[PDB]
Parts: C-alpha cells; structure tokens; sequence
C-alpha cells in the first residue's frame, strides 16, 4: 500500500497532533523532512485512477499558500487545487514537493501525495 507523505512526515519529524498544530514547519523541520523526502517515488491522489508517479527532487521553503508558479501570469499553488480541482487544501500551510526536472518547477501539495513503495 501507498503511505501519505503526510503521514510519513509526522513520522519524520516526531509529530502526532499534526491536527493540533496548524503550525507551518521550522527550518530546522523543514531541513528534516526534506532530506527524508528527497528522492523518493510518490503518486499523485487527486485524478482517481490516473495516479502519476513523480520523484522528489525538493521541498518548497514557501506553503502551498504562498508558493507560487507560471500559470499559462502567476498562481498559488493553493488556488490551483482550489480552482482546477476544487479542493481546498487541508494543509496551505505545509510546503510543496518539487517533482521532477528541476528546471521545470513542478510543486505538488503534501496532501495529494503518497510515497510508491518499490516492487523488487
């Protein structure tokens, strides 16, 4: 089964009560989970059954709030999942991923995120 990078986080960084402390992340926080998450395989949750599969390749120092994107003028990656798929994000507050290319900066939000487990 997949796990949700939500899940995995809080497990990173020691957390239970993720919905106690609407909180953003420290850079220290930050810095811990990005290092777990760096280079692992996750699938996308918001497309039913068109479940791409991403490697991350970074965290966003900015909240899905802030972080903003070329959108074809720029957009919060919030509105985006607001917008598009009429979701409002449970945690804007908690940074995005970056997956694939780096030049091509791609954020996803933690929530529709889950960590592909390898197959071997």
């Amino acid at each position: 089964m997949a796990q949700p990078v939500i899940e995995f986080m809080c497990e990173v960084l020691d957390i239970r009560n993720i919905d106690e402390q609407p909180k953003p992340l420290t850079d220290s926080q930050r810095v811990r989970f990005t290092k777990e998450i760096k280079g692992l395989k996750v699938e996308v949750t918001h497309c039913g059954q068109m479940k791409r599969k991403y490697r991350v390749c970074n965290v966003t120092r900015r909240p899905a709030s802030h972080q903003t994107f070329p959108l074809q003028v720029e957009c919060t990656v919030a509105q985006y999942f607001k917008q598009k798929y009429n979701l409002q994000l449970k945690y804007p507050h908690l940074p995005c991923l970056q997956v694939g290319q780096e030049q091509k900066h791609t954020y996803l939000p933690l929530e529709v995120c889950n960590i592909v487990a390898g197959q071997r």
